[PDB]
């Protein structure tokens, strides 16, 4: 069963911003993603000190990079909190916590998309690279969903089974043509090293096998 669903207003409004401005600094959506990992590595790292047993699902707290030129794919993978179907809905979907209007308003005064990540919607950032965002999470809450978007106003979720992560959020960027270059070692690197140099967790950035 799949849920199709409209983003908020100002979400949609958002994720257009994004896909329609002239921007060239994209590199920043890869510090975006993982500084989310690291935000929700935090949260469950802080549970875990009054319930160990919000570790069952994997002590280990970490980030990998994982590129696939055959799937032109960038995939962000922690194991942090994860999020609920209903956490997925809201965070995704809805201005929620967000600076979404904060952010709208100053890119209109001044600001330039780099300075996302100050609004609490530095997620939406992937949308510089990827054509379609799948979002693959497990909180120990509830069972396992995907969240997809392509933009265009809405979203799907469903229940997402045959492959189990223990616990996490898995971002699965699927770049657009001439965004490639975020898929060679080199360069995953080189803006690892540039923006995400002092996260307090490790990330592995996954060699390609052929
Ligand atoms: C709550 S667990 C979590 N893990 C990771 N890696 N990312 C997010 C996250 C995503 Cl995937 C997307 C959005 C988020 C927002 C706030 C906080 C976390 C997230 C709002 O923009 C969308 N949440
Ligand atoms: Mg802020």
């Amino acid at each position: 069963e799949v849920e199709t669903f409209a983003f908020q207003a100002e979400i949609a409004q958002l994720m257009s911003l994004i896909i329609n401005t002239f921007y060239s600094n994209k590199e920043i959506f890869l510090r975006e993603l993982i500084s989310n990992s690291s935000d929700a590595l935090d949260k469950i790292r802080y549970e875990s000190l009054t319930d160990p047993s919000k570790l069952d699902s994997g002590k280990e707290l970490h980030i990998n990079l994982i590129p696939n030129k055959q799937d032109r794919t960038l995939t962000i993978v922690d194991t942090g909190i994860g999020m609920t179907k209903a956490d997925l809905i809201n965070n995704l979907g809805t201005i929620a916590k967000s600076g979404t209007k904060a952010f709208m308003e100053a890119l209109q005064a001044g600001a330039d998309i780099s300075m996302i990540g100050q609004f609490g919607v530095g997620f939406y950032s992937a949308y510089l690279v990827a054509e379609k965002v799948t979002v693959i999470t497990k909180h120990n809450d509830d069972e396992q969903y995907a969240w997809e978007s392509s933009a265009g106003g809405s979203f799907t979720v469903r229940t997402d089974t045959g492959e189990p992560m223990g616990r996490g959020t898995k971002v699965i960027l699927h770049l657009k043509e001439d965004q490639t270059e975020y898929l060679e070692e080199r360069r995953i690197k080189e803006i690892v090293k540039k923006h995400s140099q002092f996260i307090g967790y490790p990330i592995t950035l996954f060699v390609e096998k052929e």
